[PDB]
């Protein structure tokens, strides 16, 4: 059974939900839809609600769009944000064309705390812990999740974190100059020198995590090319051997004109810090992306023993993408959508 739904006009925009959702609210506005703060009267929590803008109007924003709905329905995990309603006003696919999404409303994130609260060694250890554990199960489907940064962690006042904002597919102007978009990025894909892997999301970990031990950005590059020779001058130029493997002719050239460089101490870069934590990120930030530490890894690393419970770390169900090789028009990814709308079961 439907449920009922009521109209108003914020911020010029026009709202249609159902009755559940109460006291709306704006709190933002990207370029992929609009977003308001809400009551729920079923569930008693305080919501976010976010209509997207335009959901169907060419077929890479159809698919887009598709991709967004499927990937927010299968994430079941502590530590990443789940789904907790989708709905739309059209009584038929023929008068489909808005689409809401509805998940818990989160309140401060990670970069409030590096910002304006004194860490101890406990509190990194639990939060990079919990980006770790929620890692573990999203690789364990095959995910990527690709923009891994502080503005996309949040954190409540009991030092809880859920991974938010997952990469969708980022414009080249967004991602130019001095800007934190770009700062967690790994050295083999902030040029497109490789194709993204799951191991792209540890270096941003190891970004994440210098930076709760020192307060400061790691490589806050004011280029793409800056930001290349402040990583190389901590990790080192490329040896011999990831030499051999670098498949890119544009990656090549370019860094044969660098003089070599070694590999600095660690030790002298963070004084001070726990050297457990100095040799996790050494496993970390490691140039060759093929020797970096997985998360499921990291998750036995001595740093973590107080938290550490294997029995309590789970993995995700298999993901079915199939649905990024295909070609389709327009009308059948908005058909795909409907269905997976409908079909929707809330959590218990
Ligand atoms: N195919 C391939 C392999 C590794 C990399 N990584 C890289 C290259 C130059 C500088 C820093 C990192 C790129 C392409
Ligand atoms: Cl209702
Ligand atoms: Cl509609
Ligand atoms: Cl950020
Ligand atoms: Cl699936
Ligand atoms: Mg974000």
């Amino acid at each position: 059974e439907r449920p009922t739904f009521y109209r108003q006009e914020l911020n010029k925009t026009i709202w249609e939900v159902p009755e559940r959702y109460q006291n709306l609210s704006p709190v933002g506005s990207g370029a992929y839809g609009s977003v308001c703060a809400a009551f729920d009267t079923k569930t008693g929590h305080r919501v976010a609600v976010k209509k997207l803008s335009r959901p169907f109007q060419s077929i890479i924003h159809a698919k887009r769009t598709y991709r967004e709905l499927r990937l927010l329905k299968h994430m079941k995990h502590e530590n990443v944000i789940g789904l907790l309603d989708v709905f739309t006003p059209a009584r038929s696919l023929e008068e489909f064309n808005d689409v809401y999404l509805v998940t818990h409303l989160m309140g401060a994130d990670l970069n409030n705390i590096v910002k304006c609260q004194k860490l101890t060694d406990d509190h990194v250890q639990f939060l990079i812990y919990q980006i770790l554990r929620g890692l573990k199960y999203i690789h364990s489907a095959d995910i990527i999740h690709r923009d891994l940064k502080p503005s996309n962690l949040a954190v409540n006042e009991d030092c809880e974190l859920k991974i938010l904002d997952f990469g969708l597919a980022h414009t080249d102007d967004e991602m130019t100059g001095y800007v934190a978009t770009r700062w967690y990025r790994a050295p083999e894909i902030m040029l497109n020198w490789m194709h993204y892997n799951q191991t792209v999301d540890i270096w941003s970990v190891g970004c994440i995590m210098a930076e709760l031990l020192t307060g400061r950005t790691l490589f806050p590059g004011t280029d793409h090319i800056d930001q290349l020779k402040l990583i190389l001058r901590l990790v080192g130029t490329p040896g011999a051997e990831l030499l051999k493997k670098i498949s890119s002719e544009s990656a090549r050239n370019y860094i044969q004109s660098l003089a070599q460089m070694p590999k600095m101490n660690f030790a002298n870069v963070f004084i001070g810090a726990n050297p457990l934590a100095v040799d996790l990120l050494e496993k970390m930030l490691v140039l060759d992306s093929d020797k970096r530490i997985t998360a499921a890894q990291a998750l036995a690393h001595a740093y973590f023993a107080q938290y550490h419970d294997p029995d309590d770390e789970p993995v995700a169900d298999p993901y079915d993408q199939s649905f990024e090789s295909r070609d389709l028009l327009i009308d059948e990814w908005k058909s795909l959508t409907y269905d997976e709308v409908i079909s929707f079961v809330p959590p218990p």
